[PDB]
């Protein structure tokens, strides 16, 4: 089997990406943020606390014929941004661009946090990343990849966001008139349950490429690239008025600056992220003070290569035996 489904993004600034996915008989079509760095399916529902629901669509499990409550099983996750999420979980089928799942764990959440409610466009989460790191207790779950893995064609999923336009999630197949060139595949650890792989090293804009290993992780539920503050130093000392402003929390640089772009290395290969795809925008609305797509990682312990890495590359999640990440330029 296949699946394949269009993603898009939230907002002007693709801060974040939904796709759609049908839970439960009837089903229920619910737009969920697809996350290679998390492991949780977890949706808003009718058991959510009314006060924490503006505007989402929920999942109510009693007007579904196959819902079934996992007796006993609760879950909570928190994000590396703060946010936070708890519950109980029904298991259900799940569809996601025409592949089906049976009995894939839905966590409905009972609390979420505030900026979840504040985000009325994102139903929840779908996560991709390894089952090692699903929250449920006391029996941990699998994720909707984990279980659809058996049934696909090829055990795989594709990522290909877009850049201010619409994308797609592709699972069990590879769409190769998605990408240019060729795919460079990579090694991946999964000793910490993501798809941490390493980097080769970087240039900025058409500056020389400097080689080194730089271990990270390919988060899609991640907007921003944060990277070792030597490299994002280096970065950000090429755009004139750019500075680390520790009220803003980053850097930030004017509004009226170009800004260049940043190559990082799959193996011999290079992907290219446009200067375009690091702006973010106004630090608040009207500002001249823009807010950078580059951060550092040293207060978080680990490299994410964030959306505004993945989104200038076709992306190949690759679940075989040995798990391997692919990347190509598109």
């Amino acid at each position: 089997s296949t699946g394949s489904a269009t993603t898009t993004p939230i907002d002007s600034l693709d801060d974040a990406y939904i796709t759609p996915v049908q839970i439960g008989t009837p089903a229920q079509t619910l737009n969920l943020d697809f996350d290679t760095g998390s492991s949780d399916l977890w949706v808003f529902s009718s058991e959510t606390t009314a006060s924490e629901v503006d505007g989402q669509t929920i999942y109510t499990p009693s007007k579904s014929t196959t819902a079934k409550l996992l007796s006993g099983a609760t879950w909570s996750i928190s994000y590396g941004d703060g946010s936070s999420s708890s519950g109980d979980v029904y298991t259900d089928t799940v569809s996601v661009g025409g592949l089906t799942v049976t009995g894939q764990a839905v966590e409905s959440a009972k609390k979420v946090s505030s900026s979840f409610t504040e985000d009325s466009t994102i139903d929840g989460l779908l996560g991709l990343a390894f089952s090692t790191l699903n929250t449920v207790s006391p029996t941990q779950q699998k994720t909707f990849f984990d279980n659809a893995k058996a049934s696909l064609d090829s055990p795989v999923f594709t990522a290909d966001l877009g850049y201010h336009a619409p994308g797609t999630y592709n699972f069990g197949f590879i769409d190769t008139t998605a990408y240019t060139g060729s795919i460079t595949y990579t090694a991946v650890s999964t000793k910490q349950g993501f798809w941490e792989w390493t980097s080769t090293g970087y240039a900025v804009g058409s500056g020389t490429f400097k080689s080194t290993s730089i271990d990270g992780i390919a988060d899609t539920g991640t907007t921003l690239l944060y990277l070792p503050a030597t490299v994002v130093s280096a970065y950000w000392a090429q755009v004139s008025g750019a500075k680390s402003s520790s009220s803003v929390g980053g850097y930030v640089f004017p509004c009226s600056a170009t800004l260049p772009s940043f190559t990082f290395g799959v193996g011999s290969a290079r992907i290219v992220i446009p200067g375009d795809y690091i702006d973010f925008g106004p630090i608040s609305t009207g500002s001249s003070s823009c807010f950078g797509g580059i951060q550092s990682s040293a207060g978080i312990g680990i490299n994410i290569f964030g959306d505004v890495a993945l989104k200038a590359a076709f992306v190949v999640f690759n679940g075989a035996t040995t798990p391997t990440l692919g990347f190509a330029s598109k």
